[PDB]
């Protein structure tokens, strides 16, 4: 019942092998302390006892001078990856630049490169769902905007803000170890592991310009990709502003064309007041006049249209 | 009538014992001012004459390198945590790492330990209750939004201000320390205390490096609780303007249907005007025509008809 | 003619004398320059030709290694914390905890306290007011809110903000001094008035370490109070977008009964133009049917009431 | 056809001499190249070749330790201010604090005072109209707001957001100086020309001290103006949620108002459809009653007014 | 099929050639690795083997100690900038002022300008636009705004944020290059091609020295470029909210006049219903009255009047 780590382990050769071994058992082979292997921190690069212990999100990794491990990678969709790409780029002539250089130079960028590109195919889903929904939310001729693609829009602003946040955290943990020197020189497990064959089997390479090199350039790249999530957030938020404007307006000539016919029945009902005072069932003395009817119906259209008409102009006037 | 202190004492066995003494006594017995136990600041940690004054919120404790002080406990409800957990964590193989270390190290962690947990528990508690309401209030298919979960949400926004202002002081705290190598050194209180026992008896293990290493631990941890807090907040705001949008929608779908209907229902006045002026009692010469009244009905049910598509077609080529 | 100051003046004994004397008078005493002297800049705290000039809004100091001066104090209601205080701190076991270091340090003490007393009294004042105003604002069961509350809530926001700035100015002075040691150093002015004698006079007390100590003290308190400052502001800001969406809220609440009273008076109007069309004089063959009034009558009650319901369910369809 | 610049020439001894040089000409004079005097920048300070060189906006000034030069001065208002002031202050007991210090000292401490003096004079032209409208806008006994003070508003906020720019801007440049040692020696110009000689005429006062404290008065200056405004910016802020509640509490009071009379006339006109009904030239059988009319006017106005009251009810309930 | 670069090489004399060469020719004539001219980071500047490396969005080059190389130029619209202006910039008295000064410094000066050129050309594009859109759209005397120049301000601001984040990052790049000596000295490709040649060929003059000028040239401008960006960003947030404020206003003002019309619609319906009773056909006592008609119709109207009267005058009181 002791717990256990399903291991991945990859060896200079390339070669894969996975298996299960107790903690005690990994601890005592590694040379580490349990507190070492607690992997509580989210994206935390750290080295102890001339090992490098990295994790990053639900990846977790050793590397070690000999080979790497890979711990607690089922229930991931990673066995693609791992078994498709990382036995070529250890071992192999692929994307890697750092063939020549010792084998932790591999391990990382392929981790680091893993890593970048899970956050670069994140972002590039993103981008046009966001772009698309904000160009169907601020037509112009709409007079309601749909609220299923509100929820839509939320959710992935959501999405985003988590994504911005993941970026800023390898940033920061990048840069930690790239402000400071003895970092760097740590890392380079190989030259520490047998430092009397590494003083002469050092060919005039500097092991830690070259790690150097290698996080400067990828905080370069997560540098751009924070910049790009920025600027999708400023877009989001400008959408947002033109949409509330476009709502405003088309509810204020909504309400002066209701106001406007408003006016109308006003007119039209004080003028037909008239008529319905004249229609009740009592004494007058103007029953005998012919030309009372036609001249009372003429006074009564020809004034509701005046009074119509300076009540528009009124309108007019107060609304300059 | 002497100002005293409730006192709860740990040893290194982990016995504990409660018990009152007066300030003076205790500043005699401490080796301490009065001005160095004025707790007056939260979440405040010092060393003074060889001792660790640590206060965070209502925890008040003093750290010693042969026993361990908690200060004014009483109801708190930490009664429980105190004789539950502490003699198991200070003298056993509970969570701790530090046993093998001195006392010192065993009581920071156990304290920061005890924080890091209470503040978890707060987010923890808090955020289903935020989402929930959020998810609750953004539901499209309402007309209007209830104001008893409004008020709900306004309280616990202000409940995660104050955890967030409590993660950022608590973050602060830490950072303080650890920019410093003094401060560490002076830390190291077992290894002051007597400096020619402890020059042979730490066997190549430096006290510096490890209080570092817990120090950044629970400083990682703090910086995580805060990212979540933040991104919390973010959603909150979001949340907030897609209701923004959704009730102006609204408003605009409304507005919309009744200047339709008030379309029509100016157009029916208008036409009936002319049967409310052929209804008063007036002479006239068209009493003896037959179709008359048929023609003049069916004149004002189609003209009625055809103004009211009229305007409704205005009003479409108006809002586009 | 000339300028002059009224100067009052505290010895070591705390004897106070109060009394006027020329710019150029208290120049060539001091051994200060006139440009020393100008109190141009709120909240200074400077050393000068081994003299401490200090500036606080309306409080101008001036401490030396003999007496302690303060400039323009009428018209300010400073007269009774001066004579009821003063004498009793500077001279006295008061709540000074700097009784046997020398008088600049508790001169600096007494004047550091006042302004943080001051500082905390000003927001406990403003708390409360804020906090019952948020509280009858955002009650969820008023149709609109009450206008006087909210003038009184902005004089009182920016009352907080020119708080916020002093204790923003206050933090700012005290961290500049306690970021250099050399400004430290100079702030000892009875050490270097008679650098021989205090070269052996100090029993191994460090003076350095004792003003450190006391500026950290009162930095800690200052940020304190900006900590509940800015919690103030956040949570009037979330008691305006709550208090925005209950006004929308009701809003479209009124709206859409407004809007079913509409179509009720529609469908009432238009079947109510049937009766307005037989009303009219004119010939017709149905007048000698009996049933005709009754059948008319109920069809066109039961039209209206049958029409109303669909149209309610048409608007119970578009709203969903 | 050569470029040239229209210099204005101060003394030592305060005598002011305009004429005109060719660019060459000025440039060999000086002991500098062309690149030195392009004015690329706004509000630079620089030292180069022993010669100072400083824009603000539009004044342009070279100093030398043997005079001052001021370049390209017309069209812009400056005559008086030149020969009112600078031989005054440059050359006699003016408000001037430098007189026994160098030449450079006065022109450095004259060209900065009035710098700080315009910024000085733009925010107290700009603050009280901003409060007077601010007042005006935020009454709350007005219906709706003034557009033109609106308008008024906008250009003031533009105004003031402009001179923040430029106070922050005079902030960061003087800072840049302070912060390096470096630059606080090279722009004392007249130690370095001649540095045998004032080697033993500077009878132990040190010039870079004065030029310190000099630069820290006025950024000290330049802090106060930069906290005025950021103050005035909020208050601004403040005053626009305000309106923007006031506004919607007058909707919401005029919406509810609308809607009682609304439910009146929807009772009224429901009630009347009995008298419309009755009034159509049909047969009946209620002809002969002679209580029937009294008693159907009746109980068609107590109807209206129970059915109004119980719709009141009915909305007091709904709005609770 | 091996990838190619298309290349413009421009000698120390200012001539121009263009070719294609093979990826790995180029590597092995510059001497460098493939890594450095994977040209992957936007805004890069590098220094790998003594050759200078720098991306600008399109623009790709390459500068050695003899020769200048632009790669991957065409369909960029860059023909006419290279063979225009660059053979007269780097051989010729153009604007560059560092003609003496090795190759290296007129080529960045030469690409520096460009650059900066474009960003102020594209800024001085982008101003007038945003102005005369805001200031048509905050026009007071329009009821409603218009959409198409929202969409067109919203593009603008689109274009305005991507602007400022160019300028944000050309200004990094910049600076850190500045921060760091190491750097500047590196950058001076001429001097460590043949140390021992100008280990006396420098006749005095510091060519890092020259580096920080011309870098801080360039920073100065792209800090004035991003201050301008910044008060444009604050001026249309500022129009946003006017217009927010002024269509609120409209719509108060149009609610208040439909509400004055309603109450006098409701007043003269209510006061006609005495007409709509007295016209039902049923048996009453007062038609042999002769005065009652007119005394019933003054009585109507004088009513009618009266109570609009007492109805405004409520409405006065209740909105103040
Ligand atoms: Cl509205």
């Amino acid at each position: 019942v002791a717990p256990v780590f399903t291991v991945t382990k990859f060896d200079k050769q390339g070669n894969v092998t996975s298996f299960e071994r107790k903690k005690t058992e990994l601890y005592q082979e590694l040379g580490l302390q349990a507190r070492d292997l607690r992997f509580q921190h989210v994206m935390s690069i750290t080295v102890r006892n001339n090992r490098i212990i990295m994790r990053m999100e639900y990846l977790k990794a050793v590397i070690t001078p000999e080979c790497l491990l890979i711990l607690d990678y089922r229930n991931l969709n990673l066995e693609q990856w791992l078994f498709r790409e990382l036995p070529s780029q250890l071992s192999g002539e692929g994307q890697l630049v750092t063939y020549p250089l010792p084998f932790e130079f591999r391990a990382i960028e392929a981790l680091l490169q893993y890593w970048i590109n899970t956050l670069q195919g994140k972002l590039s889903i993103l981008q046009p769902l966001i772009l698309e929904t904000l160009d169907a939310l601020v037509d112009p001729k709409h007079s309601s905007v749909d609220r299923s693609k509100l929820h839509i829009l939320l959710q992935n602003g959501k999405s985003l803000s988590e994504l911005e946040t993941d970026i800023k955290i390898f940033k920061e943990s990048i840069l930690e170890i790239l402000d400071e020197e003895e970092l760097l020189e740590e890392l380079c497990v190989s030259k520490w592991s047998d430092p009397q064959v590494f003083e002469k089997s050092s060919a005039g390479i500097d092991h830690a310009e070259e790690m150097e090199l290698l996080l400067e350039n990828y905080y370069r790249l997560a540098d751009d990709l924070s910049n790009a999530a920025r600027e999708l957030r400023v877009l989001i938020d400008d959408s947002q502003s033109i949409i509330f404007i476009n709502l405003d307006s088309h509810r204020n000539v909504m309400m002066r064309l209701n106001l406007q016919l408003t006016m109308g029945t006003f007119s039209l009902s004080l003028f037909g007041l008239m008529g319905v005072a004249f229609g009740m069932n009592l004494e007058s003395s103007l029953e005998e006049d012919h030309r009372i009817f036609w001249l009372i119906t003429g006074i009564m259209f020809m004034g509701s249209g005046l009074i119509w008409r300076r009540l528009l102009s009124f309108l007019g006037r107060q609304l300059e």
